[PDB]
């Protein structure tokens, strides 16, 4: 029938007309994509003479309310990144249009998944991975600023955009799930391949969840493939234990959902019983071999390549293991990740 005077559809989304003009300023160009929040469109800002992406939030109070929480987090980040030096796509503007909240951002055309797919999932060089890693840690250092204390909650290759597909500069998007430390609201957060063990275990979480995601992402960037590609939460936890072993007892003893994955023995914790191909035993799928530390890197493609010496790979493996620490209190933090020897 009639939704929002004919401007909306049955799913509370604005019906995008390729070419429409808004407020004598924005010329809608095309739909970029859809999400649970609403839609993203490409548009030309005629006043500032530049391409933008506009997040059109659903015309429904629950989604309006989450987006208003995010506008407040974005404005707070603007109050502390005047120089736009940290690698975040900042909010340019917010306004209401025909009962939709709209968020304006700089338009970037390619994300990190696009780069991987272009290499046919062979992975980017360790030198490029090093540069991306340095920028991501800087962005996380910025979010860890005391006044901010923002948890991103959805770091994944698709949410890291390329400033120019041949440049090394990146910028983070999508604070739709983010929250400040203390104001946590949701339990089912993070993309599954990049979901930290504390979220899988239903424990309280903090900014360390973003550093876990970063470790997974960096490994995928250089190998071409997701490190932990679980199809559901039990499969995700087991793939993590394949590489990292059983989580420390002092974590599982306080983990609300420890018994979804593990069994406490009369002695200690072990995995739950299976019926019949057992996953590789805990800790036996070594990062050392996933990265090909001594065999010319992933697929052996990096033999004799500068920046891919055995020493470089051992430094990279060491940083990744600090990022994939089961303990969110001892998991490496952004400032100290930046002083790691992987970055010289
Ligand atoms: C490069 C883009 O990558 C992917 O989108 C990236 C992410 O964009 C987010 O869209 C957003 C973009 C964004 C900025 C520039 C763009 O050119 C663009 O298309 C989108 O920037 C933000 C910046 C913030 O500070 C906070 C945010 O919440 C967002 C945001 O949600 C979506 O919410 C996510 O669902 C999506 O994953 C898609 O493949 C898309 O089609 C493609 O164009």
């Amino acid at each position: 029938k009639v939704y929002n005077d004919g401007y909306d559809d049955d799913n509370y989304d604005y019906i995008v007309k390729n070419g429409e003009k808004w407020m004598d300023r924005y010329e809608i160009d095309s739909l970029i994509g859809k999400g649970s929040f609403g839609q993203v469109v490409k548009a030309y800002d005629r006043v500032e003479q530049e391409w933008v992406a506009i997040k059109i939030i659903k015309n429904k109070k629950a989604f309006l309310n989450q987006a208003q929480i995010e506008v407040r987090l974005l404005e707070l980040m603007n109050k502390h990144d005047t120089e736009m030096k940290y690698y975040i796509v900042h909010l340019k503007r917010h306004f209401m249009f025909r009962n939709h909240l709209c968020l304006v951002f700089e338009m970037l055309s390619y994300n990190l998944y696009d780069l991987l797919r272009n290499t046919n999932f062979r992975g980017v060089s360790l030198n490029l991975t090093r540069k991306f890693a340095q920028q991501m840690c800087t962005a996380l250092l910025f979010l860890a600023t005391p006044e901010l204390s923002i948890i991103h909650c959805d770091l994944k290759p698709e949410n890291i955009l390329l400033c120019n597909p041949k440049r090394s500069a990146i910028k983070i998007v999508d604070f739709g799930s983010s929250c400040q430390l203390g104001q946590r609201i949701y339990q089912y957060i993070q993309s599954r391949f990049y979901r930290s063990p504390e979220v899988l275990l239903g424990m309280p979480y903090d900014l360390a969840i973003d550093m876990w995601s970063l470790g997974c992402i960096l490994v995928e960037m250089h190998t071409g493939e997701p490190l932990f590609s679980g199809a559901n939460e039990v499969d995700q936890m087991n793939k993590i234990v394949e590489v990292l072993g059983i989580p420390p007892a002092h974590i599982l003893d306080q983990a609300p959902k420890a018994r979804k994955f593990f069994e406490k023995l009369p002695d200690t914790w072990n995995l739950k019983k299976t019926k019949k191909r057992e996953y590789k035993p805990p800790g036996t799928r070594k990062l050392h071999n996933i990265l090909g530390v001594e065999t010319g890197g992933p697929g052996g493609r990096r033999a004799g390549e500068s920046g891919h010496t055995v020493a470089d790979y051992l430094k990279f493996k060491d940083l990744i293991l600090r990022m994939l620490d089961y303990d969110p209190k001892t998991r490496i933090q952004p400032y100290y990740a930046l002083q790691h020897s992987f970055f010289k």
